[PDB]
């Protein structure tokens, strides 16, 4: 949980958050309140992540248009500044940082993208884009080279994509029409094809990122980059010099940078909220707070007036100005985060030549219009993380005996005895079974890890590499040949090396069974559902405690036990339990189902297996759907932490 009594401090990297700490030092000093300043990375994910379950930190930074969603999953608490502070700052910006008429962050900057170019490698920088290709070959003559900047961001792409027409969604009536994507007309892709023709004609790489751009802008090896206010400063230390100007144009058109708004957001789960009110209004947002951090990395055009008013006399936060005002601010609907994952693959798969810039800017134009998910029992499991783990026998032995209750014991042990182990690790084996192995055969399971399950996952991964010494069937008699990511299919030796199922890839799955709206559901392995319980008070015993009919199948009972997972894992998490409501009508008619007897000399490895044809509505809501696709990758049921209750949709 959140510590009471202190505040806790999240913002990236590239920002100044040193000086962040030193208007935290002076907090300290007059109240005795310790400030913590992190900057994790992947904030912006891992805020989500945490917070969900009531944790992470007391206050976010990010730029605005992350605050929706946020706000659209309670993450964030209702500020609360009075009118004679909210004069002190913009009114636009604080029109940024309002989602449905509440105020949910305090604006600091106006942050917009500009041309950096070296004044001695380049006194005059070029006013079109169309100019740079023949600006790089004069340059690589002399073994420099015109442009670079980060391609891996959308974020640094997007103004030329917007310069001839591309644009988010839509926005009319006071209202953005998320159906109307603007990622995939003319203006669009001439955009990327020409980002696309640069890299093709090497002028720029496809892989160059933040890191690789920076660089070479600072060395003095490219005339141009692309970044922002926070970037000033390294450019100050390599003693290059650097001006600050308006963006190319591209066919005429200027380049249109998405403006964000960098706001302080205060997270709803945090005991300290008056505490941190008080930060960010009369130690932050003062001439001296924003002033500390904006020596460390500059802001940009600061949102306080009274700052604002002398940092504007800069000609490089005119320019910054300049920039911001051709483009836009961005929208902070839920959405963005959509767009902003839909976006990043396209230019990425464009650039690596994956994809063609029409079949790329296709597949964003649907993904970024896709419904949105924003449910707490969701943002509570997400991400996942699976491994398929091939161990090979060092002697003889025998499984299926215990039906895989052993093997669950085993890597529990593994996984440092924990509690509370099935409410973040999933174990399945291969369903053989008995099978009698002999020495140097393989044995395969699968182990998939829900949020709030990597320390599990870390200490399971560091007792399979030392076996057989580790165990102290399934004893010190196998030894670990390698471990694989299920969802990339390949190697992996560290957990960092996984790849991740979150909500990005949930909504675009999702969205697959929205359209298709007539599936099937089919188990893998038996599911134990216990039956509703009797309304005259009794309690049922026994098997008939379970359901193993067709008739004992309906769409309620169905959704019920499934969100009944749900919540579990929702309270063990969180303490709380949530209410449970029922889920719109749908046809679910069960095809096949039949009772599976597996006791071994206890029986609950029995359970039910079944087949059913579901039907939906167009208009059935996503967040639900959405719990039925991700409930393939945890099962539901009794036992699901052993393998059961298994299912996965298929079409009919
Ligand atoms: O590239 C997608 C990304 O763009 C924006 O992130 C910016 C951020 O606003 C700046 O403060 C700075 O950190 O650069 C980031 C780009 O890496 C959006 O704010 C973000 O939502 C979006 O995913």
């Amino acid at each position: 949980k959140i510590e009471e009594g202190k505040l806790v401090i999240w913002i990236n990297g590239d920002k100044g958050y040193n000086g962040l700490a030193e208007v935290g030092k002076k907090f300290e000093k007059d109240t005795g309140i310790k400030v913590t300043v992190e900057h994790p990375d992947k904030l912006e994910e891992k805020f989500p992540q945490v917070a969900a379950t009531g944790d992470g930190p007391d206050i976010i930074f990010w730029a605005h248009d992350r605050f929706g969603g946020y706000a659209q999953s309670g993450l964030l608490a209702e500020i609360t500044p009075d009118k004679a502070f909210q004069d002190k700052l913009y009114p636009f910006t604080w029109d940024a940082v309002r989602y449905n008429g509440k105020l949910i962050a305090y604006p600091i900057a106006v942050e917009a993208l500009s041309l950096i170019y070296n004044k001695d490698l380049l006194p005059n920088p070029p006013k079109t884009w169309e100019e740079i290709p023949a600006l790089d070959k004069e340059l690589k003559a002399k073994g420099k080279s015109a442009l670079m900047f980060n391609l891996q961001e959308p974020y640094f792409t997007w103004p030329l994509i917007a310069a001839d027409g591309g644009y988010a969604f839509k926005y009319e009536n006071g209202k953005y029409d998320i159906k109307d994507v603007g990622v995939d007309n003319a203006g669009a892709k001439a955009g990327l094809t020409f980002l696309v023709d640069l890299i093709k004609n090497k002028h720029m790489n496809a892989d160059t990122d933040y890191s690789i751009a920076e660089a070479a802008f600072n060395k003095g090896e490219t005339a141009m980059t692309i970044n922002g206010p926070w970037a000033w400063s390294n450019i100050d230390t390599s003693k290059v010099n650097y001006g600050v100007t308006v963006l190319p144009t591209f066919k005429g058109q200027p380049s249109k940078p998405f403006v964000g708004v960098l706001s302080a957001g205060i997270n709803a789960a945090s005991p300290n909220k008056e505490l941190a009110k008080e930060f960010l209004e009369n130690y932050l947002l003062t001439d001296e707070g924003l002033e500390a951090v904006n020596k460390d990395k500059p802001l940009g055009a600061v949102a306080l007036k009274s700052y604002e008013e002398e940092l504007a006399k800069d000609p490089r936060i005119a320019a910054t100005m300049e920039n911001a005002q051709k483009g836009e601010i961005m929208p902070n609907i839920p959405q963005m985060s959509a767009f902003w994952y839909a976006v990043r693959t396209a230019v990425i798969n464009a650039a690596s030549g994956r994809q063609t810039v029409d079949a790329a800017l296709a597949a964003a134009q649907t993904a970024a219009a896709a419904a949105m998910v924003n449910s707490p029992l969701i943002d509570a499991v997400l991400p996942l993380r699976s491994v398929v783990i091939t161990l090979r026998w060092l002697s003889p032995s025998k499984t299926g005996f215990l039906h895989h209750a052993g093997l669950h014991a085993w890597v529990r042990f593994l996984a440092g005895s924990p509690e509370q182990f099935s409410d973040f690790i999933v174990v399945e084996p291969i369903e053989n079974g008995h099978i009698s192995y002999q020495a140097g055969d393989g044995y395969r399971f699968r182990i998939t890890v829900l949020n709030g399950g990597e320390s599990l996952l870390d200490t399971l991964f560091s007792s399979l590499k030392r076996l057989p010494e580790s165990a102290a069937a399934f004893s010190d008699n196998l030894v670990l040949e390698k471990i694989e990511d299920t969802f990339e299919h390949h190697q992996v030796t560290q957990i960092e090396d996984l790849s991740v199922f979150d909500i990005n890839a949930l909504m675009l799955e999702t969205a697959v069974w929205s359209r298709q709206r007539r599936f099937k559901v089919a188990f893998n392995t038996p599911a134990r559902l216990v039956k509703p319980k009797p309304e005259d008070g009794t309690e049922l015993k026994g098997q008939n405690r379970y359901c193993r009919d067709k008739s004992d199948l309906n769409w309620q009972l169905f959704t019920h036990r499934l969100t009944d997972t749900f919540i579990n894992l929702f309270q063990s998490r969180t303490g709380e339990r949530l209410q449970r409501q029922n889920w719109p009508e749908a046809q679910l008619h069960a095809g096949l189902a039949v009772w599976l007897n597996n006791s071994y000399t206890v029986k609950d490895a029995s359970g039910m297996l079944a087949q059913m044809q579901i039907e939906i509505d167009d208009d059935f809501p996503a967040d639900l759907l959405a719990l039925l696709v991700l409930g393939q990758y945890i099962g539901m049921g009794q036992n699901r932490a052993f393998g059961m209750g298994q299912y996965q949709l298929q079409d009919a």
